[PDB]
Order: C-alpha cells, then sequence, then structure tokens
C-alpha cells in the first residue's frame, strides 16, 4: 500500500512554502515553526494550492501565552496546535518580507555554520503579542485569522505517521538533540556520539531509504546554508531520538 518513498514536496508541486526553509533566529521558537509551517502545507493541501499562505510563526509566538510554554525559551507542539483551533493564526511570511499580517520579528543568524549572518546567540526575549497587521496589509488582524479544524497526536508507529503524511500531509515531530547533530550535513542521521542538548521540533514532511538505511525527511528551521539545504535526514523505524514518539498534526478548517 505505502510507497517505499514519498516526498510531499513532489505529491504537492503547486505549493511552495513546502519547499520552504525558515529561520527561527536567535529564539528558541522550534516548537512554533514546526507547527506553522506543517499548517502551511495542510492549508495549501486542503485547499488545492488555492490558497497558499504562510501562516505567522510570529502569532504564535507571541499570542498563545502560558498554554503553549515560555515563548522563545521554549514550548509544546501540541499545545501549538491546540491553539490553532481556538483563537486561529493570521499569516505572515520571513522576516522584512512584508509579507503577510505579521511577518517574523526575530533576525535570521548563522546555526553552527560559517555564514555572513551574526552567529546565533541566547538572545531570546518573547516580543509582545500585538494583534494588529503590518502597516498597509489590506485584512484585518482578526480577518486574516486561520483556523483549525482539531488537533491530534499520531501514534508512536512508522506506518501510522507515514500513513498520517501520506493523506493528510506534512506533521509536527520532536526529537532530542544530540551535539553530534550540529554537525549534520547529508547522509541518514543517527547518533553516534556526543552528550544531550535538549529537544527540538522539527516538519516531518516525508520518508526514503538511503544505501540501506530508513529515514525521515525533515525540514528544520535553522535557515538554508544549514545541513543539506536546510533539511535533514533521520534514521526511521526505531524512534530514533524520539523522532516517533512526539508526531502531532490537525485538520485546517476551510477559509
Ligand atoms: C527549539 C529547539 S532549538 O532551538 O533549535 C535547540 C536545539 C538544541 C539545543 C538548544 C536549542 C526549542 C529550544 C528551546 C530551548 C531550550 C533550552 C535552552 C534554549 C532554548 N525547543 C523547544 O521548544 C522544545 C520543544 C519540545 C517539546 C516537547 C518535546 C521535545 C521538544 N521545548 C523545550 O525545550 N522546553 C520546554 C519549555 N521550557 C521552557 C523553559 O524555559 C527555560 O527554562 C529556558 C532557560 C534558558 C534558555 N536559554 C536562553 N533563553 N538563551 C532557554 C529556555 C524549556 C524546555
Amino acid at each position: 500500500k505505502l510507497p517505499a518513498s514519498f516526498d510531499a514536496r513532489e505529491q504537492w508541486p503547486q505549493c511552495p512554502t513546502i519547499k520552504e526553509i525558515r529561520d527561527q533566529g536567535s529564539c528558541g521558537s522550534c516548537w512554533a515553526f514546526g507547527a506553522v509551517e506543517a499548517i502551511s502545507d495542510r492549508i495549501c493541501i486542503h485547499t488545492n494550492a488555492h490558497v497558499s499562505v504562510e501562516v505567522s510563526a510570529e502569532d504564535l509566538l507571541t499570542c498563545c501565552g502560558s498554554m503553549c510554554g515560555d515563548g522563545c525559551n521554549g514550548g509544546y507542539p501540541a499545545e501549538a496546535w491546540n491553539f490553532w483551533t481556538r483563537k486561529g493564526l493570521v499569516s505572515g511570511g520571513l522576516y522584512e518580507s512584508h509579507v503577510g499580517c505579521r511577518p517574523y520579528s526575530i533576525p535570521p543568524c548563522e546555526h553552527h555554520v560559517n555564514g555572513s549572518r551574526p552567529p546565533c546567540t541566547g538572545e531570546g526575549d518573547t516580543p509582545k503579542c500585538s494583534k494588529i497587521c503590518e502597516p498597509g496589509y489590506s485584512p484585518t488582524y482578526k480577518q486574516d485569522k486561520h483556523y483549525g479544524y482539531n488537533s491530534y497526536s499520531v501514534s508512536n508507529s512508522e506506518k501510522d505517521i507515514m500513513a498520517e503524511i501520506y493523506k493528510n500531509g506534512p506533521v509536527e515531530g520532536a526529537f532530542s538533540v544530540y551535539s553530534d547533530f550540529l554537525l549534520y550535513k547529508s547522509g541518514v542521521y543517527q547518533h553516534v556520539t556526543g552528550e544531550m542538548m535538549g529537544g527540538h521540533a522539527i516538519r516531518i514532511l516525508g520518508w526514503g531509504v538511503e544505501n540501506g538505511t530508513p529515514y525521515w525527511l525533515v525540514a528544520n528551521s535553522w535557515n538554508t546554508d544549514w545541513g543539506d539545504n536546510g533539511f535533514f535526514k533521520i534514521l526511521r523505524g526505531q524512534d530514533h531520538c524520539g523522532i516517533e514518539s512526539e508526531v502531532v498534526a490537525g485538520i485546517p478548517r476551510t477559509d
């Protein structure tokens, strides 16, 4: 039934947010980016590319409050999807993109790689929840809200997670980062060395096999010069680093 490989970017070629890699900046907002990326993809999938919007990481980061966690100090993916069904999320693109209602306000940075941007630091104060759209944005903040029908956990089962992506689109997941992960360039990541750094929340958008090693296709939010153009592959089928244990998703409401 299920194909040996699947790639959401190939299944939905008219949904450009699936290909897009974000940058959370010097802020611990991975929990929010995993959600809003997967939500942006599912809205485009749900509407067969008639609605293709970047949902605002800023709106979720600043307006969820204690229910999600503590903003730029980290949070909880399951509770971010719940906020999408309760208060909804407005649109907004990348830092200084002037795209959408509330584009990201935290500037980009270099995540364990060399580049022209400033290196990422630990300067994460959560910006204020400003329920106003960017000047000149036509819909009001209320009208630009996109709502979820539901949110739910996917079971810790390889086949259920694949089936969920295959039918409903990309999901949010979470796994434990060990220090050898920071140096990922290519291939299928498997933890071999280094201490535990913390939990990280990402967007899973497919699967495959590389040199006999089954993997998940994952979007990171550390900009494009990290890893494999911003994506990585991680070992699939063994709950490696907990990758199969914290998967969450949800279905958009229409309009
Ligand atoms: C995104 C992952 S990441 O930024 O790319 C990263 C990867 C490796 C190492 C460090 C960061 C965020 C990062 C949060 C964070 C945690 C500690 C220090 C800095 C940043 N990760 C999360 O949001 C995860 C999501 C998750 C949920 C469930 C299962 C797995 C993963 N949540 C998380 O880590 N939490 C929950 C919220 N907590 C908030 C409490 O805040 C703090 O204690 C805190 C103190 C100090 C800092 N440092 C700075 N502000 N510079 C951050 C947070 C924390 C734990």
